């Protein structure tokens, strides 16, 4: 998956805020983060829409 190695290479977790951030393959913890609190946060914030 070389095409693959190269994405992620060139993109690979980019953000810059928060509320703004561009998760990618590399996703792991950076993500659940960043994730957690960025999109999520305002989504369910706007109706997390149930609980666990």
């Amino acid at each position: 998956k070389v095409n693959m190695d190269l994405r992620a290479n060139l993109k690979q977790v980019k953000k810059e805020d928060t509320e703004k951030e561009k998760d990618l393959r590399d996703v792991g913890d950076w993500r659940k983060n960043i994730e957690e609190k960025s999109g999520m946060e305002g989504r369910k914030k706007m109706f997390e829409a149930g609980e666990s």
